[PDB]
């Protein structure tokens, strides 16, 4: 858990601009969390560049665990295998707003975070999902309480979230 460059912003909120994956890397996280969906189908966005990163072995595994339970449910979460990123594969699925489900799931989304004590993470339903991304930082912050190292891939969007937090 060997974080750096990172900007605390709570007690137990960092941000850093920067690629989930490379930080995934270089700091060989106990856990990573993924901006999963309900088939954990990871074609494309972050879920796409962590598949990318292991060789294609998270989708087979994520195929494997869909056929014996099933899938997960807006604002729930499973844990399988970190691979050559982490320990631990978090995979958190938040609402897409841009296909109608409800933003009040990403409070759901962000608890599944408790469960550990430290994570590397993307900002939940951002992106492609539709969410306004200030909020979503908003919630994170109001909802977890154990330690969460953001990764936010844009310097525009990083520099809007701090400007938008120190307010
Ligand atoms: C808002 C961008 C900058 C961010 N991308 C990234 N953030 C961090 N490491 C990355 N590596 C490659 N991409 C990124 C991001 C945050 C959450 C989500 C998305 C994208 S999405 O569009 O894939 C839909 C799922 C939710």
């Amino acid at each position: 858990n060997s974080f750096s460059g990172y900007l605390k912003l709570t007690d137990n909120v960092y941000i850093k601009n920067a690629d989930i994956v490379e930080e995934a890397k270089k700091v060989k996280p106990t856990v990573v969390v993924n901006a999963a969906n309900v088939y954990l189908k990871h074609g494309g966005g972050v879920a796409g560049a962590l598949n990318k990163a292991t060789n294609n072995a998270m989708q087979v595994e994520s195929d494997d665990y869909i056929a014996t339970n099933g899938p997960l449910k807006v604002g729930g979460s499973c844990v399988l295998s970190g691979h050559n990123l982490a320990k631990h594969c978090l995979h958190v699925v938040g609402p897409n707003v841009n296909k109608g489900e409800d933003i009040q799931l990403l409070k759901s989304a962000y608890e599944n975070f408790n469960q550990h004590e430290v994570l590397l993470a993307p900002l939940l339903s951002a992106g492609i999902f539709g969410a306004d991304p200030i909020h979503s930082l908003r919630v994170c912050v109001d909802t977890v309480r154990t330690n969460v190292y953001l990764a936010v891939f844009d310097k525009n969007l990083y520099d809007k979230l701090v400007s938008s937090f120190l307010e």
